[PDB]
């Protein structure tokens, strides 16, 4: 019996908001850590574990869009960050690139996690184009730093949110759509680790697919009725919000969950959907869970790496 310890760490303003909304959504068996320079923001965090970094540098304020201040602040609080991460088997670091704290502190937090032996996954946003060229440039440097510090990285360009709203969609509703990428990826790992499958995958398979890999896709899809396996698989790999699409994936962990009606044929259909869209020679780690409380619903979970 091995039950992996998962932690989700929000770094800076956008990252701490994401953690707050994940908490309100309710995600258990996961520990949440909030890291920030901005003490006023941190005081409103719902995370059980809060770390104010850089108080000597910023006097309790944010980094004023200076990534060097976010970096120095994280380095000066390294022991505090190590203590909060201690014991983790997997760490998700979420933050918005382009500002001062996230850009500079998130790669330091990720590096510490990886140096402590945790499987480290980053989920970061790129700023909207209307925030200007300098923000995008600073964000690009943060993304490169993240990629050098994580096992695997998921980038969400905020400009993609403009593809899924109408002219009236509330901004907070758009942000919740971006929140789902991290949240459902974490939930998929948790479900995979907690349930013994008929073809069982566990945390070691997660480690094999994600360790020292670079760009990643994490997706989930649910469908019912006719064509349910194909429709759920297409949903799992086709997010409009991703910088890294399924195309070019060389390693895929794929789990299918269904009721007693789960057919061998439709398991093949779903696997073929993922492999055709990859358009590559894919190493599938394939798994299957029979949940008898499910009736006509099928759930496909995909982790794709090796780009
Ligand atoms: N999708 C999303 N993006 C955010 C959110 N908050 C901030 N951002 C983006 O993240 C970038 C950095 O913001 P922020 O985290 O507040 O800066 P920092 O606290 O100084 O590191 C901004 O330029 C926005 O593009 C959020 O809640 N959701
Ligand atoms: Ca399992």
């Amino acid at each position: 019996g091995h039950m992996a310890t998962l932690k989700v760490i929000g770094v800076g303003g956008g990252g701490n908001n994401a953690v707050n909304r994940m908490i309100d959504h309710g995600m258990n068996n996961v520990e949440f850590i909030a890291i920030n320079t901005d003490g006023q923001a941190l005081n409103l965090s719902k995370a059980e574990s809060k770390i104010q970094i850089g108080e000597k540098l910023t006097r309790g304020l944010g980094a004023g869009a200076n990534p060097e201040i976010g970096k120095k602040a994280a380095e000066e609080s390294r022991e505090q960050i190590e203590d909060a991460i201690q014991g983790a088997d997997m760490v998700f670091v979420t933050s918005g690139m382009g500002g001062g704290t996230g850009t500079g502190a998130a790669p330091v937090v990720a590096k510490i996690a990886k140096e402590m032996g945790a499987l480290t996954v980053g989920v970061v946003t790129r700023p909207f184009s209307f925030e200007g060229r300098k923000r995008q440039t600073q964000a690009a440097a943060g993304v490169e730093a993240m990629k050098a510090a994580v096992d695997t990285l998921i980038v969400i360009p905020n400009d993609r949110l403009l593809d899924i709203v109408d002219k009236s969609t509330p901004m907070m509703e758009a942000f919740k759509e971006a929140d789902n990428v991290l949240r459902q990826g974490v939930q998929g790992i948790s479900d995979l680790i907690a349930v013994s499958g008929e073809v069982n995958l566990d945390f070691a398979d997660v480690k094999t697919i994600m360790s020292n890999q670079g760009s990643a896709l994490m997706g989930i899809g649910v469908s019912s009725g006719e064509n349910r396996a194909v429709e759920a698989a297409k949903k799992a790999i086709s997010s409009p919000l991703l910088e890294t699409s399924i195309v070019g994936a060389q390693g895929v962990l794929m789990n299918i969950t269904g009721g007693e009606s789960l057919s061998l044929f439709e398991a093949q259909e779903a696997a073929d959907i993922v492999q055709d869209a990859a358009d590559e020679d894919v190493n599938m780690i394939f798994g299957t869970v029979i949940n008898p409380e499910l009736q006509d619903e099928i759930v496909v979970t995909v982790i794709a790496t090796g780009f």
